[PDB]
């Protein structure tokens, strides 16, 4: 149970929500387990704008911020999405084939899975320098995995933050990397529906489409 409610930059600290579209879990700090729910994007029913956009350079690394820290095991994730030339940020839900995943987190493989994720507080993003400027959609994720043998139990902790990226350069993530939320995961999915206990895996399948690097 946490939270994604801040990212920011090299000026200190933003303020809860401000550049993060206000997750439904602002209260509970609960999670999704639907993975065919609108709330699987930005965990927003109600589309609801941040109250500001974040101006950062590609190819810099920015902080996206937890409350409490993440304290589940399994992996965070980091999606960009671009608004389209000519639509306004704040208007712009990220529906479609729009989303290109940034990172992904891999456990360590041992006697049982150990994740760096755990206990941590804030997550560097680096933006990839040759994308195209314009106004952006970060959405984070961190995905719960302790009981997650069973269909739907998976907990997926979500927030979305809007950015201005500059200084870009004229990479376009291919079709093969664009995704949709709902749409890139279906509950079955082996990063997904797993036992992380034991036996213990050897490996583990992020969910979702390929890194996107330059
Ligand atoms: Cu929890």
């Amino acid at each position: 149970h946490y939270t994604f409610p801040k990212v920011w930059a090299n000026s200190g600290t933003t303020a809860d929500w401000q550049y993060v579209r206000r997750a439904d879990n602002w209260q509970n700090n609960g999670f999704v387990d639907n993975v065919n729910s609108q709330q699987i994007r930005c965990f927003q029913s109600t589309h609801s704008p941040a109250q500001s956009t974040l101006s950062v350079a590609a190819g810099t690394t920015i902080t996206y911020g937890a409350a409490p820290s993440v304290y589940h095991p399994g992996p965070m994730q980091f999606y960009l999405a671009r608004v389209p030339d000519g639509q306004d940020i704040n208007s712009w839900t990220g529906e479609g084939a729009v989303w290109f995943k940034i990172y992904h987190e891999q456990p360590t493989f041992g006697s049982q899975l150990t994740w760096s994720s755990n206990g941590k507080s804030s997550f560097p993003v680096k933006i990839p320098s040759c994308i195209k400027s314009g106004s952006y959609l970060l959405r984070a994720e961190h995905i719960g995995l302790h009981v997650a043998q069973s269909s739907g139990a998976a907990q997926f902790y979500i927030s979305c933050a809007q950015l201005s990226i500059t200084g870009g350069g004229s990479t376009e993530p291919g079709a093969n990397y664009k995704v949709s939320f709902p749409g890139a995961y279906k509950a079955s999915d082996p990063g997904i529906l797993i036992n992380i206990n034991y036996p213990v895996p050897t490996s583990y399948k992020n969910p979702g489409p390929s890194v996107f690097t330059c």
